[PDB]
């Protein structure tokens, strides 16, 4: 209850575009990277110390195909999802400001790239292989 | 069981979104502080209606760190796990042009924000409900 | 060979050369579901009262349902370009101002599926609603 | 009312809907200039075997002081649709879509340009390099 | 102190985006701002007093429509070209990186907006002229 | 009121019209750490074998404790031509080229300060 774990062979994600004035993000070893890619992400507290991770969040992304592992985590999609419902919140509300215009813009054509590449894998019809 | 009853919470819904196996859900837009959804649910989406089949909770910082403290994630924080794991993917037998356009628009989306930021630094207001 | 210019207007643009050929479509006063639809491309040095025809290129006009396939839509005439655009970065003259050109005109079919995406959530698409 | 589809290769993009519509090109062992420069715009309501034109669309292959004026330029169509969609926005179907779509066609242009300015301070206009 | 010089009537140009940490952009008063903008920059060593500015470089942008006033300093796109041609070095080099890529990308877009607007401007012309 | 050319490079540029002013810098061979950093802005209306300065726009050349602050940085100049083209935006001049042209210029700024950041997270920069 000490809301508090050992940071074990967990990496700290160090972003120069993130500036971890409150928060930090972990995900695992990438050693145990599966598929390439992290799928396990914590979000602490920055002020921890280096050898715990005081944990605010968990994030896990979906790991293998759903055909045989099932589901078991978010996409990418559901989290750039979410930031664009909640700035365009702030959009409708005191705080609008041409930042979070911007960043929606650049979000949803994110969101429209990742879909070129699946609709890309349709025409070719390799989807979700 | 793996359902939980759906209630007042909203599916969110985008276009630019798929939505095959899973589904985006926030608290009602009645129930919201601070003018955003801060408690979203990812669940399946072979669910019926009636119910949620909850994958995954993520709730965000409801009002000013300074005023309230840490009690949720950033919109920061979800957008690094993105562009972490496409990097990942581009260092990748999987590389792809797609994903490269993908980093490229959520790095100035974070440099976006990250103005944002800093203006509320020079101003001292950042992590305040100042304007 | 030639035509009488008459209703038809010259579509001249800052940012196009213009250098041999002319575009043309209708009259403003005759534009129908408030956009013009049949465009001629023609060549520059002719009389001003003359177009010489190149190629005449006919947006579709209403919605299907009514009034049947009966032109062309933007986006297939932007799938020209792009087609054409890759095709010349397989080539001698691969150039990072055609890649450009490429990811500016992907870009732009993407928020114009974006606009069809949402009149399909809706079930509007190919309407006039 | 039909042609038949013969070496004609159908232009299939993951962006386009191909809904109404297909977009045919030349055989590419008959690309002139490494670019097709002749399509079609048929009814995607037809067999394989045979395309049912709507529109014809040729680009301007060779030269222009070698082989004359026989085709439009990639700019020609953009220019098209750039004015068809600010005719939409100056109208009831005004969206956010379509002024994005505009941006990203205008910057096409400018990056079209680009190049010929550029080859022109080389002083290597209209050349092969 | 053959260096210094007052600030006085100058205003301190501050932007988030810019780090201030060796150098500070300084300007002439928004009151003194003839044709709707600053036309006379100092660039100066940012470890001075707020009293003073320790001029490093003095900038002075086209004052009035050249058609008019005639030739009296630079433009905006002088200043973008001689940055993009750096960038470029510095692509040129052992120093190559994708950010520098992308200021690059931005820099040669902008020069082409306000060319669009420079064009759009021949057209009508109204360019080098105080017409809107 | 000219000055021989010289040595010094013309800088022709396909986005520039060159149509009132023309800019230069020193010979490639002069250049320092891979890079130009003494420019001029001349008149354009000049003989190839004379610049009319109109000004002088000198770059941080070297390691800033060998040789001190001897010149301005990239930022500061896009800094200046963005407070100006935002004036602009503040006058019967507005006009969508300007927004976009500002933000261009910003997000510039971003990717360059980017660079900046990420060598700070991995331990050296300046
Ligand atoms: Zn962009």
């Amino acid at each position: 209850s000490s809301g508090l774990v050992p940071r074990g062979s967990h990496m700290e994600i160090k972003n120069g575009l993130c500036t971890q004035k409150y928060t930090k993000v972990y995900a695992e070893d990438k050693e145990k990277w599966k598929f390439n890619a992290p799928h396990h992400f914590i979000v602490g507290k920055a002020d921890c110390e280096d050898e715990y991770i005081e944990p605010i969040e968990y994030v896990n992304f979906q790991e293998g195909p759903i055909k045989e592992y099932g589901i078991n985590g978010v996409n990418n999609e559901d989290l750039i999802l979410m930031v664009i419902t909640r700035l365009q919140a702030f959009q409708d509300s005191p705080y609008k400001c041409r930042e979070n215009a911007m960043a929606i813009t650049k979000l949803q054509e994110c969101l429209m790239w990742l879909g070129k590449r699946t609709l890309d894998r349709e025409v070719k019809g390799i989807e979700g292989t």
